[PDB]
């Protein structure tokens, strides 16, 4: 229906502005943009679901977020492969995990502040139902 369209859309509102405020942090300047393979050759062979916030952005629009559970599945895979990816003890390892989790845990917590439950639980139900 036109309703539960609307109620995607809404949806669709609140995950840009949640990504645009993770994507504006100087901590997350590094999950802005997929690996550039130059620097990186070895990433797409270790990572075999790379994630960044510029894909996120392109998910939105591609209407692929049917809830916030499932944004949620693609900011987690941003940590997870930083964990993966960066699991040494050096300090440049350790910094890349610190801030993938951080990421991980703003999104989160805004999410935790700003969704309310009865809309997400809406979405569930909608999609769900086909
Ligand atoms: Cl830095």
């Amino acid at each position: 229906s036109m309703q539960e369209e609307d109620t995607f859309r809404e949806l669709r509102i609140f995950l840009r502005n949640v990504t645009h405020r993770l994507a504006i942090d100087k901590r997350f300047r590094v999950f802005t943009k997929p690996v550039d393979p130059d620097e990186v050759p070895d990433y797409v062979t270790v990572i075999k679901q790379p994630m960044d916030l510029s894909s996120v952005i392109s998910k939105i629009d591609l209407h692929k977020y049917l809830t916030v559970k499932d944004y949620l599945r693609d900011i987690d895979l941003i940590c997870s492969n930083a964990l993966e990816y960066n699991p040494d003890r050096d300090p440049g390892d350790r910094l890349i995990r610190h801030r993938a989790c951080a990421l991980r845990d703003t999104a989160y917590a805004i999410i935790k502040e700003e969704l309310d439950e009865d809309f997400e639980q809406l979405c569930e139900e909608i999609q769900e139902s086909r």
